[PDB]
């Protein structure tokens, strides 16, 4: 099997006047696309360099398949946790969740706003959950290194704070970015990971 | 003393069409500009800390400092290493040097490019001068991580691959700037840096 | 200031048979007696650096400080975290901490142990308090990065994993150390060190 | 294929009194066999993530791959490295190199020493080639990344330098063990190595 480039799930101007068009189109379809195909090159490389017990082969491919199979893994759950009808608060048991583990939501969002501000260099904020305790848990992660294979953790809401995902419409001022973002997270998808995550 | 944003040795536009003027503007009187703040800043938490003995607060300090400092110590190296009397190929011993630690400027632009194109996230390409072996030598760094508080090697001339020193311009296409490049490079400012290296 | 080598609060054989004499005694009086020398040495440099503005310097610094003031951090907590008088459960508030947040002290201890076990190379266990979500956590630091400094968490108590910490007694055999050292916690001092946090 | 553990090319005891008996013991037939078993669990592992497609997976077990995978790669080249019949120093091409390279054989000792000395933590230190260069480089490498596979350098020569390597013998004293190994250098094999990378 091969790994390959999914749809997004709403327009590319979809996401106005927080995300524009332009932006989104190049994410999606230039820096995704990218990672998904020298992801599919890594693993044949990989599956070559098994089959052989290269083992120096091996360690030399690990790089690219943590960045491109990371710049997967992190870009396909990102598309689903921004909508055109997001935005506002979650409801039901992920606000009770967030609620119990953070104090409120607002201050849920300063947290997770602070991580993502925090990354120096290319990186990610995440909400995540931790299985083992059982709770809500926020992470930050360098460049694509993605947060269950490095951490553990579950994924439920990422932000992409690479130059990329916001400097033709932000420039240098990454926290404008994280407050419009605020505006169309998909709490329903995120409310599905945390579910699921739950029984 | 405290530092200081350095003047840019030229015009914001005096490099297109190689690197627009908008892009001159916002990556030095925004990104350095915060770097030699943040620096400062910095500086003074630690002189506080070792003052203290807070070893804690200290070592909590470091990725400020790295960060910031290297962000100051590189930009600072990078506006002296274009011009727009630049381009073309050094001489003189610099040119000797080149040919005889890589077999010709193509040979030695090749390597150049190839570690600043394979920078994954944030970074920079160096060519710099080993003191020990007394011979140039290409290196790549993460983020800020300036040449030589890392690596030991004087540094002579660096290339900022990450995605503000480009993206406007060329959007994703990272080897089209490093293409244009080499059209403002300020062969005057390298061959200074290397001969003080030198006797 | 100058720091200096803490005391032993018992002598070098008070953890037998669990850690033996001739650990205790190269571990404290050659291994934590380095990092404080070293610390020393690498503080004067620093303040030297910063009062000539030298980023490099400081920069080139930094694993010196981290390596060494981490050591010095971390073995003198974990002096304190051991005594003859040790072992059995904790009581009180941080009994019931523990069942809150690992479900009961066996698990806890399986999970403290498992992280331990879990170093690859040089590093540290450690039970901490997160401050900002008011309860406990188990991380694992590599080499000596200092808990506190480098994730936030106030250290509570840490399991020295360096192969020096145990190789001469258990060898190879990491887990039969973690296994020992069960019976020399001094909860006593980690239950202080919970107090503190909290109020 | 099932990688296996060589059998060591001399008994444990023939590099006294320089590594002492019991330390090659432990560390042929516990250290390197634990990386060497754990690295067959680690690729069947793979296997079966890559056969799926669990991205995530892959990159959970890069730590493992690159720990037990470099560990068996790095004592593999060592045990090579040294033999009874060794110390000295090298004689024709590689003499030659080592000259043209460090200024002389003493001078290459220091460097090579000083490296290996300033592993903080656990690592290694080697003399390698550069094929690109085409030329001698002395390089530092942690815990057990092995050097082909993270430089592109090709090993000639390894010194270990985890506390394993020395510690029942030399205790915190790694200079003593770094003085004592030039005894026991099987210059036959480092020349062998490099004499594969000319041509
Ligand atoms: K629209
Ligand atoms: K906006
Ligand atoms: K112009
Ligand atoms: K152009
Ligand atoms: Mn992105
Ligand atoms: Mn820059
Ligand atoms: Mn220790
Ligand atoms: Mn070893």
């Amino acid at each position: 099997m091969k790994h390959s480039l999914p749809d997004l799930p709403y327009d590319y101007g979809a996401l106005e006047p927080h995300i524009n068009a332009q932006i989104m189109q190049l994410h999606h379809s230039k820096h995704h696309a990218a990672y998904v195909n020298n992801l599919n090159v890594t693993e044949e490389k990989y599956q070559e360099a098994l089959a052989k017990g290269d083992v120096t082969a091996q360690i030399a491919l690990q790089p690219a398949l943590k960045f491109n199979g990371g710049g997967h893994i992190n870009h396909s759950i990102f598309w689903t946790n921004l909508s055109p009808n997001g935005g506002g608060e979650p409801k039901g048991e992920l606000l009770e969740a967030i609620k119990r583990d953070f104090g409120s939501f607002d201050k849920f969002k300063e947290k997770l706003t602070a991580a993502s501000v925090g990354v120096q260099g290319s990186g990610w904020g995440w909400l995540g959950f931790n299985k083992e305790r059982g709770h809500l848990q926020i992470a930050a992660c360098p460049n694509q290194d993605p947060l269950q294979g490095t951490t553990g953790l579950i994924p439920l809401l990422g932000i992409d704070v690479w130059e990329h995902a916001y400097y033709l419409q932000y420039k240098n001022v990454r926290p404008d970015y994280l407050k419009a973002i605020w505006n169309v997270i998909n709490w329903e998808n995120v409310t599905e990971r945390y579910m699921a995550c739950k029984k």
